[PDB]
């Protein structure tokens, strides 16, 4: 059913992820995001769980508070274990973060191509991703 | 697939390379250039080695900037490495940099013939390359 | 704190990379070997990065299993991506395989000083290591 | 730093240049040699290019192997591009190869004088080495 599983830190909502999303469904993805899926009494580890493997791809965006919190991490490591069985789905985005501070947090997510919000907008993100799941 | 393969250093894109990929096209050369071929998502290691490896001829830009540069180094490190196996590949250009900078760097790139963007513009040099690759 | 990761294929540990390490130790060179740190209910995502990001040097054992695999490229990646920030690493081994199927695989491999396993024995190539890191 | 580089053929190691430079260094010539200066996880390009850069003399050991393969090609091409920019350098070296042979290679080195291997031993040949460049 869905096209990307959006993964953030609940710290960045406001000033940057609810605008992406919002514009992402405009542009027709079907997208798994917590505020329009959980509803009261959903078991938060099975609602995630089945999120996690019915979407064909991923966003992870990369930032100072994703790093430290816990439901961040649980997260990216369901991503990597469906990768490491033949599956590419990661697309990742920096988020006031530079590459020495990603490759200090991880030296195989500093291989892989990103896009940079010092550099592009919003809706110059959103049109890039699109390009790519449709 | 590709004919020619494009190694430059980031800081001479907007005043030569950027318009001579462009020419080259026009041609009708198909050309591995990083802006046409890499995407969000992909590795940077393994999309590069594939593009060294599938193609008939690479250029070089040799430049101040190029010789201090890592990714620079890592490219012209394969392509020799394909040569010492037999097959003949590399077209050396010359910009901003005189003959005993380039004896400095590489006393055997100073035996190979040359373009010298002093003495030729974008389209003469487009249309030298052509008359080899096609 | 670690002196050397080793990254290999499963194939290949009985005949030829579990007597390496154990002669590697022996010497007195402090090692990241999968069968020593790994225990039940670890992350494989959080230990390999941290493993990969706090050792002085990498060894990767070329093979034709190597090849095909997941988790082997997904080490090679990060290898390479920190050394692409100026810090080199990579001391390669060629275990059956021969010099056209490294060229057919990276170029840039090809360029490096490798050891071979049908010209030395195993101590002969611990002792070439441990010259190098200690 | 080094008074002579040393291009050879690897089949003539053993019968002829592993004594030559072992005698050399005896009478305290500071010597490039590959067994001696190249370990693993070196650049064979810029360890070479380096070499022939900060060398005084360079030898070349004419051969009927010699002029068939590539790394020797190589090696020959950067000593005269040093020569035609005002360094005098090449001493060369005959071996189980006649006039007639160089001449066919290129009429220029048959102008050189050189020492015959049919006419002069290992060490009365080393000899003569050391009187011009020390
Ligand atoms: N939508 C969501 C609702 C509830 C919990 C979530 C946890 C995680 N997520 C997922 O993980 C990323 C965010 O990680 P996060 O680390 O930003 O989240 P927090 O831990 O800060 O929790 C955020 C707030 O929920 C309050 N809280 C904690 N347990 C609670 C509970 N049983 N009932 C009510 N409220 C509770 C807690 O008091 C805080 O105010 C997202 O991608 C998303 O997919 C989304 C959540
Ligand atoms: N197109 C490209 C994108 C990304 C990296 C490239 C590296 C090399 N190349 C190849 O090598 C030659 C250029 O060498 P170069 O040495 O000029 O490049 P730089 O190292 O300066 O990187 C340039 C910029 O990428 C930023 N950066 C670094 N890691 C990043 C990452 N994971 N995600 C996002 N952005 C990242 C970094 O912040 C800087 O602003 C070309 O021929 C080409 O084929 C092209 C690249
Ligand atoms: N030590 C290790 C234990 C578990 C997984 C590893 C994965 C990778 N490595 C690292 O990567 C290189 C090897 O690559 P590899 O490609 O040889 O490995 P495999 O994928 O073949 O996995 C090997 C076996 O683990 C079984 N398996 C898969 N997921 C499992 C799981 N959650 N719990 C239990 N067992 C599981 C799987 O059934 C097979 O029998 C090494 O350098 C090393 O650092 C080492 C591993
Ligand atoms: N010391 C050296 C080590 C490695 C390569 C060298 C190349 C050239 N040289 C220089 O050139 C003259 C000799 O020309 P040459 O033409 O005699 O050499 P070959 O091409 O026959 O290579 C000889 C052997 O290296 C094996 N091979 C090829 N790539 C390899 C790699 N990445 N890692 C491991 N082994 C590799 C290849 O399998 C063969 O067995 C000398 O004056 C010297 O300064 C010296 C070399």
């Amino acid at each position: 059913e869905y096209d990307l599983f959006i993964s953030h830190a609940s710290e960045d909502k406001e000033d940057f992820v609810r605008p992406l999303a919002e514009t992402l469904q405009q542009l027709g993805v079907n997208v798994w995001y917590d505020e329009f899926t959980l509803k009261v009494g959903d078991s938060l580890r099975q609602k995630i769980d089945s999120g996690l493997r019915n979407s064909k791809y991923g966003t992870v965006v990369l930032s100072t508070d994703f790093i430290k919190k816990d439901w961040t991490n649980y997260e990216l490591d369901g991503l990597v274990a469906r990768e490491m069985n033949g599956h590419k789905m990661i697309l990742p985005i920096w988020h006031k973060i530079t590459k020495n501070d990603v490759l200090d947090y991880s030296p195989n997510l500093a291989d892989k191509v990103a896009l940079n919000t010092s550099v592009n907008s919003i809706e110059e993100i959103a049109h890039q991703l699109a390009d790519v799941i449709l």
